DNA sequence: GGCGTGCAGTGCCTTCGGCCGTGCGGTGCCTCCGTCACGC
């Protein structure tokens, strides 16, 4: 359908060799679609798009003052990584210390959408969890999405295990996106206020 | 000549030096199998 409520969406990007390029483009178009059944504005859902591999990558921000159809522009021209490593822990730390460093919209929710596709290298998870229950001291809400055979179960059932909020969805492969998106979006949906405050 | 240790982290508390602890790269399910450098 169509989100109108105050939330803060965090499109995280699998950018391992694991997506091919053109698997790849299909995640970007899921994350076009989802944008496009949102009401991209400050003061309603506002969204932040970052493809992740050894380290984060950043193409929109959260206070990014644009046009959504630019947005969408901007988010379906993210460029092809194909690393050897796509990083949990790194992007969930990103996350964390640089995308909500400070909770300027205690009105609405905060949403990260990790979509991953693969296994990060084990010793980069020495602090994994510690970053997810950072998220969670934060009020922020991760909803593991994964893509594939490669993608880490036990990170996304460990990630499911922190919070209560935090939904994981396990899927077959880039193809089950399109036919599961209207599903996900108003799950995301029902987890943001639809009211602003009385001001 | 075997051991036993190694150490990340916008780290933590009993503060300017202990205490916890994935030495480490890389495979492919995981918190790990198999491996190297030092000091003694």
């Amino acid at each position: 359908f169509y989100c109108s409520r105050l939330l803060d969406l965090v499109f995280l990007l699998d950018g391992s060799s694991r997506l091919s390029e053109a698997e790849f483009e299909v995640l970007k178009a899921f994350v076009v679609d989802m944008m496009e059944r949102l009401r991209i504005s400050q003061k309603w859902v506002r969204v932040a798009v970052v493809e992740y591999h050894d380290g984060s990558h950043a193409y929109i921000g959260l206070k990014d003052r644009k046009r959504p159809s630019e947005l969408r522009r901007i988010a379906s021209q993210v460029k092809y990584a194909g690393s050897q490593v796509a990083s949990t822990s790194e992007v969930l730390k990103y996350t964390l210390f640089q995308i909500f460093s400070k909770i300027d919209r205690p009105e609405a929710s905060r949403i990260a959408l990790l979509l991953m596709a693969s296994q990060e290298p084990q010793r980069m998870s020495r602090n994994f969890v510690r970053y997810v229950q950072g998220l969670k001291k934060k009020k922020v809400i991760v909803i593991p999405v994964g893509i594939g055979p490669h993608a880490n179960l036990k990170q996304i059932r460990l990630i499911e295990k922190q919070a209560p909020e935090n939904k994981a969805f396990v899927l077959s492969s880039v193809d089950e996106l399109e036919q599961q998106r209207d599903e996900i979006v108003s799950y995301l949906c029902d987890l943001a206020p639809e009211a602003p405050p009385p001001t």
